[PDB]
């Protein structure tokens, strides 16, 4: 029923599994507009857990926002409506619990969305990576805070300023991950969580989900610190180093940021 | 002097034992009554520390709320003054640091409890569930808030939404515990760190404990959501699951949960 | 040049090496203004990363306030624009990333000092203590919350109330420092990652480590409630307790608090 | 069409007019969820501006909630899904000017209706009472906050400790009402005032409403501070005193209210 | 019962009358103090309303703080023990409601304890000041707070920036009054309105009250702001214009300001 | 000196005239640098009172925002760093009180500007309008909370989603003005003000401009609430009718909106 997902029932748990490897699941519009049609269909009181993953042996979990759909006009890469932050948003808010099955390297808005859903599960040789910095790209106030609710603020930077990948291991130490198993494991471990999961009690779940999710959200700054927050982001997605960041990336070779 | 506690006082460290092993601990009014008025007692001068312990050889720390004296249909059960919420409360006010030292099980809110406390120092057999999903309980903002200060978003919502008991060992891992140690010197260990946070200033520690309570509750919302959230939890406490979650604890058997 | 610090720039790293250890780099009035003018030298768009760091050897990393400098009484010692109060405003506004590479102990002051830093890379061998219920100080709340973002709260209440140092290896394992390294590799370790930092995107780093800032204070309180914590800080900065903390540290005995 | 208002477009203005005089326009279930219908149906392009009236010569505009569908015992009597808690969000979120024009007496909860509304014209002999002191209601914080963004607190403790009427000219002098007109020329003073908003930029006054509605609600609290004003309205909704208002009105007698 | 004030009971009416008229009811720590117990004395069921009044034919309602018991320098002056901050805090958290009867002129502190109360009454001839800018007193967060919820900011603005008095006339104009009426007129004007309140329901108006405080206070800002703020109250008190404030008064002459 | 401002300094006052009367003071770049200049350069310890003015005789106090330099392509209109932006940070920042002296027409972002000085003291003849929905302008958060301190929100809508103006008698009436005099003593009553303003303590009067800056402020909400804000701000300055608008202001006709 779906171009670039494929969905599984059984009982209450569902599957949902990316279908877009000749891309390598990057988040682009049409990929992630049929993942929030396949989870509001899944929206049912006989579904009590979704599972994302991508397809068993993939390399690549997800590559992250598609680079060539980021506006190098003049305007904002992280909108309100982008299709990166209308999925956190529906993750967030869904009323199931979504875990996040995990084998491949995770780049970016993928790691992003990943830490927007309630659990994380990955392989013993998957890889994390979180990657503006590589590209120049001002990431917004949302995106950096569903960030920052793991690991610590000295962690989260290390990750962010470096943009290097940390292993399941690291990942697993510093809080980000729930469990590491080796990937032979990986589904029969995941689907008996899940399973397990689906004979609580749904009501009750969903209400502690959002309470957790308003909770998470509730550091509240007033109308002058966003919008100088908002002109300092500005001046970024305007720079030279934001057309650089892109450009390299198109031209496969390395950026030259120059603070401008 | 109290039916349902024994106080030992050594220099300056207060030690309260439960005295309520018939019922496994369990937070009734009248056991919480009087832990509050020995807490109370307790709140002079040459008083610098406390700790809070079960029996020596205790299998269950405490069973956590008293479940035949949560409300069936219709009221909150975790009102503004029941007694669970009541202790947190002065826990966290208490102007002195509050030890839990923990021998056997911890459930539901007796794990809310020792949350709310300052230190946790834990046996090696020692384990913790957070069971509401188990029973339907739509468990109440400032209570969730209390879970979220240690571990990170991705483990609190495992241990709430699998309700999964985890090893002390697993619970220092993830930041819950401040240490582990052998049954046997748990009772050492703990008095020693006691004795040695009653040689420190107390009016500093006290003023250090409050910015860190104010610090800790600055989570801050509109009315709209508040009230939003009292609807959503109101429509769980009124809903047959919650019905079902009660009576199938009470009659031993596997509740068969629907959503509504 | 400076008086009380070294500057070496390596392309586009700069390292600031405190040269004050004839008072073991404890933070008096004079070292914190010149490395405030070295870090103003150094925002300039050739320098891309920032290193703090004590001499190559260092037994003490630095001991502190300069508690010569703490008000004798009735004066609140962690006024806005006190120099530990100035400095750590300074190094989380400062639009590049700032390391902190330890060797030797860290204490009350400096570790709130490397905790307000991006990232701490810390030799094998280093130690850690916050010590204000040693000297009876009432830390300030914007002191504290700056000590809140790494580890979880009973870690962070085991650290101030009992005023014992940490080692390394439990500051990585709570969540405190980024990397623990043999002394001997420390300085090429934290060089590799200053000079890879420096390839990647400085507007980027920038805004987005703004964005966390603003993040991490953005717990809001009423004015009563600050003005509550302002009068039992008063309290006892006003206390007898005070005092005996000063006069016991000067005439090298072991301080006797009594609660007043 | 609808059975209790009718509805008529002059241009770009819908006139939504009540059609429940037989119960003076008491906002029962089946009234307001006519009026949110007319509201929901009038949310097209092609309508600029709103008038919400009585019909011509009303001595009632509105004798607010209809105290038989009051939640009787136990219940709170404003959750967040009541009809008039539902109406005040809506026309608060309409992205239309919606004008109450007002003719004869307003009540209680149809007060706090044309506070939430954008302006208030009315004929010099309407008469306005806020009511829950009468009734022995704990009215909800969303409500209460409602009445304070026109006139001082002193005044609406005035209006609500007393539940005295006041005139329009009182009103008008306090900041409650726009204009102040006499009865036969209401309507063409309404409506030229609403034809002239409509000749102006929609898609900037929706902004523009938007945001001063967040400015109006953003008055943060924590979780506990809600929660204990929730306990403290449970104890008023359970109260003797909340059962004799009740009775009283209905009866048609004086209340005697005790204090519990 | 009291030394400093005067306490007469109409039916459920309390009207505590001040006694310190040798001071012109400064409010000095012994009156407060008496002013206080007085309420606590009257916090019982049979009393439903409160009024604060001066003796009849007072040409000082209250002269304000004891300029007397404010600190020579280098002391906050308006900390949250001080005499001023207790009595607003014990009106505002009252659970009857409070209204100040004034004849005669209201100074500085005194003109924030009625603005604290729940209804003003005024006589025609009483006038109104805010006196800090003619003692160079740096008034707190709170007590700024207090002022702003009847008048508009530009008003409020005016009064503390001239320190001009200003008629019960203009203060009825712009919000800060309830009423004006006729000295001869006040007592049974005010008594008729305490009378009425009296019969509605205590508990509905104790919960309405406090919803109102709440929402009242419900301003937040984070700690650097608040610290901020501190720091530069903190700089006047320690200023030659705070000691030349307080010296003038002394010396009943004209104070010499010169920024300093 | 300036080019398009004239300073007169009177013993401690500075009145500042526009000299921009070509453009009828509309708020330029050059215009406002210079404005911004010369208040900097007061920002002496000899001055204590500002006044802002017209050249006297104006027809025209400020036409407002210049709509040539308007971002007319699809930009944000009211940045952070716009010039109407910076004008209204820098008087309320400024330490010493400010005074609108208001002879003739004041305009849209003038009306704003006015808004953020602290007293506003006009000629009987001055009108006032807030006209963004007139040009289809999105105006920005900040923007609108600096109007809503002085009147009630029923008339902020009126004044905004009318755009037609008000005369100083009504001005004076909803709490926007301090005083309203005839044109032959606007000098001679505002003159006294600021010398009175002039002789009180510098100091309090600075911290206490401060304190009510941060309260207007503490109006927080959390980072989604902004984004979404943002995102629908975007929408209407990307639409049709704000190039309408602009279109239409350009060539003296009437903007035909339709709502894309
Ligand atoms: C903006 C946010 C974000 O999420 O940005 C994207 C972040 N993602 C990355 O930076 C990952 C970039 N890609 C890679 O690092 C490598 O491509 C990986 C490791 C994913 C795969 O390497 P592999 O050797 O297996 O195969 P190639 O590199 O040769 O790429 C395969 C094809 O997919 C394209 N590709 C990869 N990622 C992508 C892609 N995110 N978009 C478009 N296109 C791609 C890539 O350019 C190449 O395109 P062509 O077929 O035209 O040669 S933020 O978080 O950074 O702020
Ligand atoms: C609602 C909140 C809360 O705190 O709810 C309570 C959560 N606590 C639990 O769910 C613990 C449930 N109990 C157990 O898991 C086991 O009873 C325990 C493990 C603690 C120990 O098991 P053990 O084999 O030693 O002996 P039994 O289960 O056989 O029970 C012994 C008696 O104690 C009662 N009991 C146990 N816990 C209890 C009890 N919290 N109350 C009343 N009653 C009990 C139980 O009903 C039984 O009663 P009878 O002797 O009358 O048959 S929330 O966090 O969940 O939202
Ligand atoms: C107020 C905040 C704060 O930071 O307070 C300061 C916190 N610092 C400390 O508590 C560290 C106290 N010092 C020590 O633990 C030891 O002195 C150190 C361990 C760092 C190393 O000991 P070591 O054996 O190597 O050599 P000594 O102890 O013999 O001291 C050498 C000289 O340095 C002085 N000293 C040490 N720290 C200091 C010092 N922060 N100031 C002035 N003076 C000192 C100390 O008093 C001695 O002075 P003399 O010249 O009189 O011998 S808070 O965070 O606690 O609230
Ligand atoms: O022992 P415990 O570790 O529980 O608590 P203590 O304060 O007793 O720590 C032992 C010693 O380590 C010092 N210490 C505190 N912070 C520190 C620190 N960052 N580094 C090294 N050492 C420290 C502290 O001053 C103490 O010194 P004494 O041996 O003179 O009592
Ligand atoms: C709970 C909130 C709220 O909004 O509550 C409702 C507040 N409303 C009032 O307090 C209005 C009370 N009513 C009046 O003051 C008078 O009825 C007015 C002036 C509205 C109408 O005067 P009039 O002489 O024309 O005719 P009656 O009093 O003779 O009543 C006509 C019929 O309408 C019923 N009625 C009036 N208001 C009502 C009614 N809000 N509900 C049901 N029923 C009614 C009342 O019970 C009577 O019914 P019967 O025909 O059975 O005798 S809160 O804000 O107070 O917290
Ligand atoms: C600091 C805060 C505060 O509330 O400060 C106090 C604000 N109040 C004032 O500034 C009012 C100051 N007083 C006056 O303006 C006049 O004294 C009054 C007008 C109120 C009445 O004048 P009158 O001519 O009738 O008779 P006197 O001036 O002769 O004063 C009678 C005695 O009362 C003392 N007095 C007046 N107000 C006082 C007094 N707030 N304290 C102590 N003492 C006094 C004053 O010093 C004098 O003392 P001796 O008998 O020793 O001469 S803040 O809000 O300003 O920040
Ligand atoms: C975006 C915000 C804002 O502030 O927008 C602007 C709001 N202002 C207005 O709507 C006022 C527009 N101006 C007028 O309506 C008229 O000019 C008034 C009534 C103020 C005065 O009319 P009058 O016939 O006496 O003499 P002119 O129209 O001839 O103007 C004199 C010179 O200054 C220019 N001017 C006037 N207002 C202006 C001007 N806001 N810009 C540029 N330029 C102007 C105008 O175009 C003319 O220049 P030229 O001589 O080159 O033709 S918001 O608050 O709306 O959102
Ligand atoms: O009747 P009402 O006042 O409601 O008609 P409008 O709202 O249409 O505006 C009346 C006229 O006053 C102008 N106006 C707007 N602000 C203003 C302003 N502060 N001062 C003076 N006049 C203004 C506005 O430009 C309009 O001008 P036109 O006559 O050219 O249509």
């Amino acid at each position: 029923a779906y171009q670039y997902v494929n969905v599984v029932t059984i009982n209450k748990v569902a599957v949902i599994e990316f279908n877009y490897g000749r891309k390598l699941n990057a988040l682009s519009k049409v990929f992630i507009d049929d993942l929030m049609q396949a989870l509001s269909d899944l929206n049912r009181p006989e579904i009590r857990c979704i599972i994302l993953r991508a397809p068993s042996g993939s390399k690549v979990f997800s590559a992250g926002h598609d680079i060539h759909e980021l506006p190098s006009g003049g305007r904002d890469p992280l909108s309100y409506d982008d299709p990166l932050r209308q999925i956190t948003r529906m993750i967030q808010k869904f009323p199931k619990p979504i875990i996040s099955m995990v084998e491949g390297s995770v780049w970016g808005g993928a790691f992003e969305m990943i830490m927007s859903s309630d659990l994380i599960i990955a392989a013993s040789t998957s890889t994390f990576s979180m990657t503006p910095v590589n590209l120049g790209v001002p990431y917004n106030l949302v995106g950096i805070h569903n960030l920052t609710r793991d690991a610590g603020f000295h962690i989260v930077k290390e990750l962010i300023f470096t943009a290097s990948p940390i292993t399941a291991q690291r990942a697993l130490a510093v809080g980000i991950l729930n469990h590491v198993v080796e990937v032979e494991e990986l589904e029969d471990f995941t689907l008996q969580m899940a399973h397990h999961i689906s004979e609580k009690a749904p009501l009750a779940i969903a209400v502690i989900k959002e309470e957790l999710r308003v909770l998470g959200e509730a550091h509240t700054m007033n109308s002058d610190e966003f919008e100088r927050i908002q002109g300092m982001r500005r001046a970024v997605y305007d720079s030279e180093d934001y057309q650089e960041g892109m450009n390299a990336f198109l031209e496969k070779r390395k950026p030259n940021f120059v603070g401008h």
